[PDB]
């Protein structure tokens, strides 16, 4: 019971590795919002983990819907104590094939999201008066640019970059702000994102995942299972002297 | 005579920092572009700056008018071997005060400027068949965040992450990608900028704009005249083998 008794929001949560830590969060005696964009998952997820999930629809790029969203679950819970941004997208193009449906859509959803998301749970926390923790995700493809994924490292560079800011901002009312930075990460994604590279770069089918993964210092691609306990720390009070920092859990693919 | 029978296009050179460079441009021999959003400044600056500029009406916000300078330019060119990417707005706020007025702009100009207004040029300079130079303006900003710079720091973060994507992506085209970093460099629009610091933090009218030029290692503000000499450097054959790379003139301000 690491987290127990307190309030997390995950936002993008119905499914990947925003679900698992809603589950690790919920074991640890925590209550969680799973906030989806599509209501149908949501709810599906939310009964699946059990009394101590609950669901709720959120489009973190429509301020109408994020000041819904923080409204509703404060009167449901009275605060929230941990806000984890975990919805983004991804996808991978050339300089010369970007286009702006691709850059425009990223940047909402990856940056505009995390930022407002923030402001609007931190705005709570203040007037809260007992501060609260904030998690951001970044990845390693915030760390250093690639080829082929500009626009989604550069919205990757720029959560780093608020992370950072909002930190050294908040601190002082009591909010740790922190991201962690996986590496390469299995799912079903990689299907079509290995079909893209091998299209992109001449290589056969399947052969850029298997490259990926056996580059990992670690010897395999991530897991969602290896991200949970560093997502449980920083929210603990263990971390309260931990401000405005980036933490790679990739296997060794990047140092920091 | 370092870059004699060039061209380069500089956006937002109508005055500031984009002006000293243009300037500087001319004096090694080049031939260059006065694009602003103002014709009326870009005429007026390239008419000052003698038979060597021309004036040309330039939104990097607008694809359309992105595609109407750079095919322009071509006809009166027949090539633009460098590109450097100065225009951009300035802007600051607590976490909490962030507008999304604010953030759309700084993303619109700092951010798709600079990646469409590259996207544009490096499609000329690989049908060329010639390569190029592709110089981003940066800033210390970029290197960490602020407590009331969130909006601006991000869309460095940014420009930092899309100079290594393209740097990257783009050498195997003879296109060298590469920016430059700024750290405090004097302005008028410090008058207002030091007010707000003044009113944000509670200090005397102009305690912060010395507290700031006081901390440069160096012992001064920046100035337009520190950074012409990185400029020409980066855009000269000496450069070939310096790729996606940030390099810092700062003064000492911060260490990369």
């Amino acid at each position: 019971m690491r987290l127990d008794g307190k309030t997390a929001l995950i936002t993008g949560s119905a499914r990947g590795i925003g679900r698992a830590f809603a589950e690790a969060y919920v074991r640890e005696g925590a209550r969680v919002a799973i906030a989806d964009i599509n209501l149908e998952a949501a709810r599906a997820t939310a009964a699946e983990i059990g009394p101590a999930a609950c669901a709720i629809a959120l489009d973190v790029t429509d301020q109408a819907s994020i000041d819904r969203c923080v409204a509703e679950l404060l009167d449901r819970w009275g605060s929230i104590d941990i806000l984890v941004n975990n919805a983004a997208l991804f996808d991978l193009a050339p300089i010369v094939e970007i286009t702006r449906e691709s850059y425009d859509r990223l940047f909402a959803i990856n940056v505009s999201g995390t930022l407002f998301m923030m402001q609007a749970v931190a705005r709570a926390m203040i007037a809260g008066g007992r501060g609260g923790k904030i998690i951001n995700m970044a990845s390693q493809a915030g760390r250093r640019g690639e080829a082929l994924v500009g626009v989604y490292c550069a919205t990757k560079a720029a959560v780093i970059s608020l992370t950072q800011s909002a930190g050294l901002n908040l601190i002082r009312h009591g909010i740790n702000v922190n991201a962690i930075a996986p590496g390469v990460v299995d799912g079903e994604h990689w299907d079509g994102v290995d079909a893209k590279f091998a299209d992109y770069e001449n290589l056969p089918r399947g052969e850029k995942k298997r490259q990926v993964g056996a580059a990992v210092p670690f010897g395999r691609m991530g897991r969602a299972e290896d991200l949970t306990g560093m997502a449980i720390f920083l929210a603990t009070p263990e971390a309260d002297y931990i401000v405005a920092q980036t933490y790679n859990v990739d296997g060794g693919n990047w140092m920091s």
